[PDB]
């Protein structure tokens, strides 16, 4: 039965962010839709963003490719150009190793849900735009550290 | 990164061969993926008028495959039938899954989906409803049997 039944998949909260960084997603939870359907090359997420939440801290990745299409509610696209406001229908493209950190923020009374598709691959990293951090990604999970690859302080996540 | 939809082309026609192009008429798409700067995989926002299809009934040997659907209403037809989708209704097919799909546009409405598609070296896909298959690479596509032997008069006119 390759049509998903979104109301069985279940809904994951929380984060991999690394000390007081975690509470920053407070907000946001998401439905695993790719994993639900036994895809293995790329991830489907249909994440809820409640008012206040946010999508990540912003970033950009490496090595996988993203794309992202908002399908209720209103958004705000941030990068290093600015704020971009985002309503449904609306799709952003995060090429692989462009160097534009992103993020999405719900400032909205509502809560609004984008679906957004990235690359399954081996490794990963990505750098945060905000602060000094960035994360490698393997197999096992994600290893977040400084961007001198030493590891993040007691004045930086608490 | 924010994408222009009203700039995107939308395509149309098929690479179908001989008599079976024309069964795409109906279906128009965009490719976001592309519009976007995107390798890894392809996104296409597809456009289906009343009657239209996705595709011929098929599934792909190396390729994962992922549709939502964003507006009006569809049916998945698959192996095991006739599946009504909604807008939010979302299927997933994974590479080598040997359960050929298509989307069909039996309201009267326009109906549109999003579908990604891995972006693979090679790909083989084989038809379900009839003896066909297609391999595609760099060097380009051919429609084929699934013996590998051209297609006849009597298959596609
Ligand atoms: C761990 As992340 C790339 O979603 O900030
Ligand atoms: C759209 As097709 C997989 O029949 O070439
Ligand atoms: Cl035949």
């Amino acid at each position: 039965m390759p049509k998903l039944d979104l109301d069985s998949i279940e809904r994951r909260i929380g984060s991999v962010y690394p000390g007081r960084l975690n509470a920053a997603m407070d907000g946001r939870s998401s439905l695993r839709l790719g994993d639900a359907g036994g895809l293995s090359q790329f991830g489907v997420n249909l994440v809820r963003l409640e008012p206040g939440a946010k999508s990540s801290l912003r970033h950009y990745h490496m090595e996988q490719d993203e794309f992202v299409m908002v399908t209720e509610g209103a958004l705000v696209l941030v990068d290093d150009q600015g704020e971009h406001p985002m309503v449904p229908g609306d799709c952003a493209a995060f090429p692989a190793g462009d160097p534009n950190g992103h993020q999405f923020v719900n400032r909205t009374d509502a809560p609004a849900t984008f679906l957004v598709v990235g690359t399954r691959t081996p490794t990963e990293t990505a750098y945060y735009s905000d602060m000094d951090m960035m994360v490698k990604q393997d197999a096992s999970g994600f290893a977040f550290t400084r961007k001198d690859g030493s590891p993040l302080t007691a004045d930086q996540i608490g």
